[PDB]
């Protein structure tokens, strides 16, 4: 039921999801300048070279690659983590234009798109427990700006037509999410929540501060996918991305300078 149009998108999700007014919700606006640079976080790990697609799916609000997670092999560990994240899944939030898209905003400048590499801490077993508790979950965020194409991305973009409509998955094995990560892991860091329903207050976010590039081909192709299911009337996967919410008492720590 919840959406992102005039009368089921965020404006009207604390209904059924009253957490949307609560005190930890993202995403939000990182100012840079009130940002602080907290010496005190261990470098950041990103181990990716074990990692295992498994399918591509339009659930009607995104499109989402799972990995398998039953062990060890794509994970996410340090800077402002305590031990080890499971990368489960990624997907994207993206505008009807270039200049809007992403869901956090970096003094207020919105990207093209974002990018969520969603991982759950090991210590709960699995990815459902995980995802209730404070300290459970930890996503990476990346900023896509429209220029140069991204060629780890282009095998994403090439699979969107076999997942026009809500509910349709393909086969994504052998994906290598390495390809998608800037030159830069530095990041800001802040307490906060999914930016989905049920908007569960139990994510670490993880923004790195340099964007990708992708071509303005690659993004088109992400505007033709569909919110509807096939054979209802078409309406396109556009501007599915929450506003920034407010910061309330939370800092956002920077890893760098
Ligand atoms: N946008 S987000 O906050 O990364 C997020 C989105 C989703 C979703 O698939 O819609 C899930 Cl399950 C978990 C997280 Cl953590
Ligand atoms: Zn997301």
């Amino acid at each position: 039921h919840w959406g992102y149009g005039k009368h089921n998108g965020p404006e009207h999700w604390h209904k059924d999801f009253p957490i949307a007014k609560g005190e930890r919700q993202s995403p939000v606006d990182i100012d840079t300048h009130t940002a602080k640079y907290d010496p005190s976080l261990k470098p950041l790990s990103v181990s990716y070279d074990q990692a295992t697609s498994l399918r591509i799916l339009n659930n009607g609000h995104s499109f989402k690659v799972n990995f398998d997670d039953s062990q060890d092999k794509a994970v996410l560990k340090g800077g402002p983590l305590d031990g080890t994240y499971r990368l489960t899944q990624f997907h994207f939030h993206w505008g009807s234009l270039d200049g809007q898209g992403s869901e956090h905003t970096v003094d207020k400048k919105k990207y093209a798109a974002e990018l969520h590499l969603v991982h759950w801490n090991t210590k709960y077993g699995d990815a459902s427990k995980a995802s209730q508790q404070p300290d459970g979950l930890a996503v990476l965020g990346i900023f896509l700006k429209v220029g140069s194409a991204k060629p780890g991305l282009q095998k994403v973009v090439d699979v969107l037509d076999s997942i026009k409509t809500k509910g349709k998955s393909a086969d994504f094995t052998n994906f290598d999410p390495r390809g998608l990560l800037p030159e830069s892991l530095d990041y800001w860091t802040y307490p906060g929540s999914l930016t989905t329903p049920p908007l569960n207050e139990t994510v670490t976010w993880i923004v790195l501060k340099e964007p990708i590039s992708v071509s303005s081909e690659q993004v088109l192709k992400f505007r033709k996918l569909n919110f509807n299911g096939e054979g209802e009337p078409e309406e396109l996967m556009v501007d599915n991305w929450r506003p920034a919410q407010p910061l309330k008492n939370r800092q956002i720590k920077a890893s760098f300078k």
